[PDB]
């Protein structure tokens, strides 16, 4: 995995921002994309746009043949059993609301309880709070432990007989860390409840294997994985989809219309109304054949390397506090003592190094690690241990230069 | 108006299917895009791709002035009064969802009656089947002229004092019809109803002024429109979507979140959960400001120019019956006399034209046509009368060849 090579396909990385090399260190947000993916989206527009779902003429066969080649890729991508069970969505909020209206909504009644993590993203939060406030249900948290990972006997405990959803993320995209989504599942499982996994940051940077996790649903984001914006996927378990009613109505897939009544297309396209993501769809399958040409444990290794230095690095620097566990995926979550991540952030863009400050759409998880903020530096396959250099050096310098400020007008 | 200059810029164009120059004429399927476009695509892609809703780094702060700019060019191209009553949605078929669930499903009691029209398209029929399903209301279809348009004393017979929505198809996809728009809004608001507008037909081919129309909801799909897939508008006024409670739940929508409760941020953005179709909208943006550079009102002469050739040239045709009205928009859906309409696009795509076949997403429009499937011939900008020489020709052709294969192994 030659580094130089992978970032000479990424067109953006290459610029100055303030008079500074571009440091990008915020693919939590989004990814990057390689000219692989941007140039299927070139040539889907330039070569064979058309309506999906064939029958017709050439360009409409070619574009359905995409669409659907795409959604192939996908199935073989996280190993799903079916593309009966690949659905493509808006991104991974709307599978997890798809989630929550088709299944939560009409599978919860009082005294059920769905189960999430105080850990969660907003996206796997505030749906289930709609779905149990609708139903009468109950929403419980699984307690952290001190560093921020998730123990099996409180996943045990907090799991009951009327426990029907535990919903829990792969990979925390603040805390770094690597839930155990198979042993969950299998808990989950023994109290008869399902599992749905929010996987937007586990997908692009691990490989995924649905039946090796056995997750119930699975949910993920283009964007975060070097594909095009406003598509994801749901993907769940063919007999759970079989039996949940469509999310959305109209064009595309139903079967018979009548005045009143209507009957809907078989699975996946049950679940796709309206003229579909079509050229996102594609360029997501793009993005795919991308990453596995570089290989998903490649990816995952070079990230662990990353993570590891920039741990080490951290320690080094005086007056930084990093959150989560030692064992985590690519990226850092920190505060620098009495100067407001902001203010970090914006001190860093200065010097061209691009990272988040806020809460990170985890409120709770901030109220839990007795924060209002946080700032978070996120790597993914194009960044180097140069870069992280960068980082802790502008940490290090943005803590002088806010610690000087302060003894400057203490003495005016 | 130069239409070679227009057919300049879109590079689809410009190539042979099976050894014949290619014809396009299924625009209403969905619709090709300039250079424009496309390379507002990938100046984002390439420059300034990032998450949104910035305050942290340049790109970001880039990527957001892009989204939002977009927001503010839809709102001046339909002339909403404000960016808050312009949403960023999937497409038509989601905003017309967004509506029957946050506005019908809370607004309908029994006894209530929701009105559509028998030429709708199933993004605007099934949506209402299944909230009137919800809610125990009544779902009524206001009847058609013999030639496919809506007589205003028909709706007033079919709107009554418990009508509290009626949505309606701004330009039919089949027949061509433009329905009169305004005067059904004030019909409807006579009664105490709101008025949805699918505009997905109107909105790339005639100027859109919500204001003039008084429309209480309008939803638009940018594929339509020499815009990306998977994105689309829906258009609410101010005052019903404050008091609408979002169709999703996630990030990016909420303002505090707690463990159980959660309260939501200010229009727009409250009806836009999670990350959003950052690059989708930008081109929407790009495809607007090329439409307006040329002219909607442009356009729309040029769609009566080669509607009226169309009509023309196919009443010259023996044996083929076109469907709706003189007055139309660009496009003629039609059927040839003993030809089923799939073998007429067989056989034209053999040509190198583009037509579609079958139900167009409109089944109880089919059935009040009395056929099972027609076939349909829709124009856009780029389309020129030679075109339309090459369609009835070939319709000519297929005439003759249908007739005398049948004639042949009638002899045997
Ligand atoms: C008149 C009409 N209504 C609504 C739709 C559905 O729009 P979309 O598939 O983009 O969601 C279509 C499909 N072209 C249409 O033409
Ligand atoms: C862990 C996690 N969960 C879910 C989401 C929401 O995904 P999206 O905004 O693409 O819908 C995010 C946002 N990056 C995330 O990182």
């Amino acid at each position: 995995m030659n580094i130089t090579d992978i970032r000479e396909q990424f067109p953006i990385l290459h610029q100055q921002v303030n008079g500074h090399d571009l440091v990008y260190l915020d693919s939590a947000a989004t990814s990057q994309k390689p000219r692989a993916v941007i140039e299927t989206l070139d040539k889907y527009y330039n070569q064979y746009n058309s309506n999906v779902h064939r029958g017709v003429h050439t360009l409409g066969t070619r574009a359905t043949d995409g669409y659907e080649g795409a959604r192939e890729k996908v199935r073989k991508f996280i190993n799903a059993k079916s593309m009966a069970e690949i659905i493509f969505t808006k991104g991974t909020t709307t599978s997890l609301n798809m989630v929550a209206l088709s299944y939560a909504r009409a599978n919860l009644k009082p005294g059920d309880e769905v189960v999430i993590t105080y850990m969660e993203h907003h996206a796997n939060i505030i749906p289930w709070q709609q779905a149990v406030k609708a139903t009468g249900a109950t929403l419980k948290y699984i307690p952290l432990q001190e560093d921020g990972t998730i123990s099996l006997e409180d996943v045990r405990e907090t799991v009951t007989s009327n426990t029907k959803i535990v919903a829990v993320s792969h990979v925390s995209n603040v805390l770094g860390t690597v839930n155990p989504i198979k042993e969950m599942a299998k808990i989950a499982h023994d109290n008869g409840a399902v599992i749905v996994v929010d996987g937007a940051q586990s997908t692009p940077h691990m490989k995924i294997d649905v039946q090796d996790l056995d997750c119930d649903f699975f949910a993920l984001s283009s964007h975060k994985m070097c594909g095009p914006t406003g598509v994801g996927v749901l993907y769940g378990k063919k007999a759970l989809l079989e039996n949940m009613e469509p999310a959305e109505f109209g064009g595309e897939m139903i079967d018979f219309v009548g005045l009143y009544e209507s009957t809907w297309k078989e699975l996946p396209w049950k679940f796709e109304a309206g003229t579909p993501i079509i050229a996102g769809a594609i360029g997501l399958g793009a993005a795919i054949d991308f990453l596995e040409e570089i290989g998903l444990d490649e990816i995952s290794r070079h990230e662990h390397k990353l993570a590891a230095y920039a741990l080490e690095r951290f320690r080094q620097l005086d007056g930084v506090t990093v959150y989560g566990p030692e064992e985590r995926a690519g990226l850092v979550t920190f505060n620098l003592d009495d100067v407001h991540p902001h203010d970090v952030a914006t001190v860093l863009d200065a010097e061209g190094i691009a990272v988040r400050a806020g809460h990170h759409c985890a409120q709770p998880l901030m109220k839990w690690l007795d924060v209002t903020a946080t700032a978070r530096a996120s790597f993914y396959l194009y960044n180097t241990e140069e870069e992280i250099d960068k980082l802790v050096e502008a940490l290090q310098k943005t803590k002088e230069y806010f610690t000087n400020v302060f003894v400057d007008l203490e003495h005016h």
